C-alpha cells in the first residue's frame, strides 16, 4: 500500500561523482571510463554578460583545472566542447564505472536526481520532466553537474546534467550529449520558462493509484469522451490524451475506465473542496503509469 | 531554490541488505559485522493464526535458514530473540559494514527508507514518524526488514526495520533494539492505528522554507500566542507546539516570528486547499527544521 515519489538506489552512481574546478568556479562532474563530463560554464569568467565559450576554451590553461574523486586527483589530458558540456579526457579510468547508456527524456517521463555538492552526492529524489522542459528540483549554489539517471536491469541510463535555475526556481539541465532541455541557453541573459500543462496521462495514473489505495470520494458517475476532454484540456492547462492502452490493466483492476477518470479530473481541477487524495490538495502529474504499476504490483513494464 | 523530500545517498546501506528465508517466509535482513537482523515473523508459520514466537524459536533448525548477500549464501551459527527481531549469527563478517549506531526516533522525526525486496534495495525515499507511530510508506508484499536510517558524517544511524502494514495502508516497524514503534503487535490481528494529527512543529519548518523561497501570500498580518494556539490545535487535528527553540535559526534568517506563522496556520486551516505553497499542500508536516536548514543553506 501507499504511493511515494521515490528514487532508485544511488550506490552505483555515487562512485561516478567528481569535483571539477577551473579557477574560482567549482561544480560537479560525471567520471565514466577515462572521461569527465561537466557543464561548460565552469570555464565561464563571471556571471555576465554573454559568454563566448569557444574563446574561453581557446585560452584555457589545462593546469588551472582541479578534478578530484575524494582525494583521488585526476590529471587532465584534453578538453573539448560537447554542446553545453565539456568532455574532459583524464589520465585514469574510473574502475567503478557502471554499465551505462545515455538517453534523452521527453516531457512526462520520470527520472532520479542525485544532488551533489563539492563533488560528493548529498541527496537523491525523483523528478518528472515538465512540458516546459524544467524539473521541480531542490538545488542550491554548487549543484551544477548533478546527474539525473534511471536504472534498468543493472544499466544506468543517464539523462540529465544540472545546468541552471530560472528566476522562478525551476531547474534546467542538458542531456549528456550536451543538448539543453527546452533549448534554454547556458548564459546569464533573461529567459523565462513557458507555461506548464499537467501531463494528463500521469494524472490518470495517480487517480488509479488513489483508487487502488481506497480513495474514491472524488470519483464521478458521469464520464466524458476522450475527444471532448481534449477540447477542454487545451483551454485548462492540461495535455491531451493520446490513447488508453497503457491504462488497460489498471482499468481492469479497479473497474474504472479512463472516461470516468477524465470527468473526475474536470471536477478536481477547480479545487478538492477541502478534501485530499493521498495527502494532495491539487492534481499531481509527477507519477507515470510505470511508476504506479511498479509501486502497486511490482511489475516493471518494458 | 526549491524544497523536496530527499533521501541521503543509499550506497553505504545497500551493501548491508540480505535475503532471509525460513520455511515459506522470505523477507529482508540487515547484515552488520557477523550478525543479520530481521523481523522475527520470518519464523511464523503462515499468517492465518497467532503463533508463540518463543516456541517457534525453541524448535528452530539453523540449517532451515537461507541467508544470502547476492548469490553468496551465509552459514547460520546461532539465533536469539531481540524483541520483535531475530539476531542471527552468521559465519562471515560483512566487510562493507559502515560505521553505524542505533537510535529510536520520536514522532515528527524524519529518516530515510531503503525499500527492499528479495534481499536487494529497490527504492529510497524519506519519511517522517507520525504521532500515531506509523509512517506513510510505499511498500508491497515482501518489504519487511527494509531499514530506515539517517546518515551523519558517514555514520549510519539505524532507526527502523519494517514489520507490517495495517488495514488503512500505514506502515509499522520496530527500532533495531526490537521495540515496536507505537506498541503495535507483530501478530495477525484486527489492530488499527491511533488518531493521526498534523505535526505542527514540522508545518512551521515548512512555512519557514516557503518564506525562504519567496512564498508569502499566506503570511498572516497578525499574531497568536503559543498557548492560545495550542488550545485551538487540539480541536483542529494538529499537535501542540511544545519546543520553540528549534526555530531560532529560521526566525533569525526570515525575521518572521513563530507567533505570526501560528496565526497563518489557523487561516490556512480554514480554507484548506485553496492554494498551494511551493507546490505542496499548505499544511505539509513531513519536513523538519533540520531538513529545511540543510536544503536552504547546506548547513549540516
Ligand atoms: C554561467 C551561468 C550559465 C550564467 C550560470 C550561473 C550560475 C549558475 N548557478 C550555480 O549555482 C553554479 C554556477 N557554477 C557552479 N554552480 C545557479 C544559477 O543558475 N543562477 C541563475 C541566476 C539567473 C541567471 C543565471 C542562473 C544555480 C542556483 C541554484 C540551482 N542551480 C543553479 C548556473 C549557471
Ligand atoms: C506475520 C504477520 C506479522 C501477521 C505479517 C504478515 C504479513 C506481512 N506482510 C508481508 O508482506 C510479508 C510477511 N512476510 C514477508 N512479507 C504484509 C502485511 O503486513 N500484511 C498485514 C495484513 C493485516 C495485518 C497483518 C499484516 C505487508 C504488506 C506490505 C508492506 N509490508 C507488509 C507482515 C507481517
Amino acid at each position: 500500500a501507499g504511493l511515494r515519489k521515490m528514487a532508485q538506489p544511488s550506490g552505483v552512481v555515487e562512485k561516478c561523482i567528481v569535483r571539477v574546478c577551473y579557477g574560482n568556479m567549482a561544480l560537479n562532474g560525471l567520471w565514466l571510463g577515462d572521461t569527465v563530463i561537466c557543464p561548460r560554464h565552469v570555464i565561464a569568467s563571471s556571471t555576465t554578460s554573454t559568454i563566448d565559450y569557444d574563446y574561453a576554451l581557446s585560452v584555457l590553461r589545462l593546469h588551472n583545472f582541479s578534478i578530484s574523486s575524494g582525494n583521488v586527483f585526476l590529471g587532465v589530458v584534453g578538453v573539448t566542447m560537447r554542446g553545453a558540456l565539456l568532455q574532459i579526457k583524464v589520465n585514469q579510468n574510473n574502475v567503478h564505472t557502471p554499465k551505462y547508456t545515455y538517453r534523452t527524456v521527453r516531457p512526462g517521463e520520470s527520472f532520479n536526481i542525485l544532488a551533489c555538492y563539492d563533488g560528493s552526492a548529498a541527496g537523491v529524489y525523483g523528478v518528472n520532466m515538465r512540458s516546459n522542459y524544467t524539473i521541480r528540483g531542490s538545488f542550491i549554489n554548487g549543484a551544477c553537474g548533478s546527474p539525473g539517471y534511471n536504472i534498468n536491469n543493472g544499466t544506468v541510463e543517464f539523462c540529465y546534467l544540472h545546468q541552471l535555475e530560472l528566476g522562478s526556481g525551476c531547474h534546467v539541465g542538458s542531456d549528456l550529449d550536451g543538448v539543453m532541455y527546452g533549448g534554454y541557453e547556458d548564459q546569464p541573459t533573461l529567459q523565462v520558462e513557458g507555461a506548464s500543462s499537467l501531463f494528463t496521462e500521469n494524472v490518470l495514473a495517480f487517480l488509479y493509484a488513489a483508487l487502488i489505495n481506497g480513495s474514491t470520494w472524488w470519483l464521478s458517475s458521469s464520464r466524458i469522451a476522450v475527444d471532448r476532454f481534449n477540447e477542454w484540456a487545451v483551454h485548462n492547462g492540461m495535455t491531451t490524451v493520446v490513447n488508453t492502452d497503457c491504462f488497460s490493466i489498471l482499468a481492469a483492476k479497479t473497474g474504472v475506465d479512463v472516461q470516468r477518470l477524465l470527468a473526475s479530473i474536470q471536477s478536481l481541477h477547480k479545487n478538492f473542496g477541502g478534501k485530499q487524495i493521498l495527502g494532495y490538495t491539487s492534481l499531481t502529474d509527477e507519477f507515470t503509469t510505470g511508476e504506479v504499476i511498479r509501486q502497486m504490483y511490482g511489475v516493471n513494464l518494458q
